[PDB]
Order: structure tokens, then sequence, then C-alpha cells
């Protein structure tokens, strides 16, 4: 399977059956998937935060974080949702905010 979650039906199963945590900039959902043996990541960044340039910068920051932690993440489905205050972070701060919330989410990273 690919590492990126694409289907909208997968986003819904995770929201309904999964578990969430949040800091001020990000909500994180996790949900085990016994049929997969590596993590998967879905990202949601609402148009309320800004235009496509801003949203893709946030998406790129999240993907770069999981890429660097690629080998020490547990085999769960993971959804990262950007909250409105994410639009006011520096690119550097996004990485430390993600490290904080992912540690709270028990993704082993």
């Amino acid at each position: 399977k690919a590492y990126r979650i694409k289907k909208n039906a997968d986003f819904q199963r995770i929201y309904k059956k999964g578990h969430s945590v949040a800091n001020r900039q990000f909500v994180v959902y996790t949900c085990n998937n016994k049929e997969i043996d590596h993590f998967r990541l879905g990202i949601s960044v609402s148009k309320k935060l800004g235009n496509a340039v801003l949203r893709n910068k946030i998406k790129r920051a999240i993907r770069e974080n999981f890429k660097v932690h690629k080998s020490h993440i547990l085999a769960k489905d993971i959804i990262v949702i950007a909250r409105q205050p994410a639009k006011d972070m520096t690119t550097l701060q996004i990485q430390n905010s993600l490290e904080h919330v992912l540690k709270i989410a028990k993704v082993f990273n």
C-alpha cells in the first residue's frame, strides 16, 4: 500500500473509530489497521487557513516530518489536521509543534 491516505472513506473510518489528541496548531487522529504493516498518513488543511501556496507549505512540512521519522513510526493510520493557529507559525516552529503533538499521540515518534 502507499503511505498516503487518499480515499475519503478512509478519512471517515479513522475519525469515527479512531482516537484524537491536539495541541494549539494540530489535531492528530490515530487508528490501527490490522491489514497494513506500515503507517499511513492523511493530511487535512482547510481553505480557512489561507490560499493554496500556504496550504501546500503546511502539507510539505508535515510530510517532511514523517519522512525523517519514517523508520520509527508505528503501523497505524494517522491523520494530521492543521488548526487555524498553524497559519501563524514559522516553518521551523511547525517541526517542533509536530514533534510535540506526535509524542502525545503515541505514534512512537
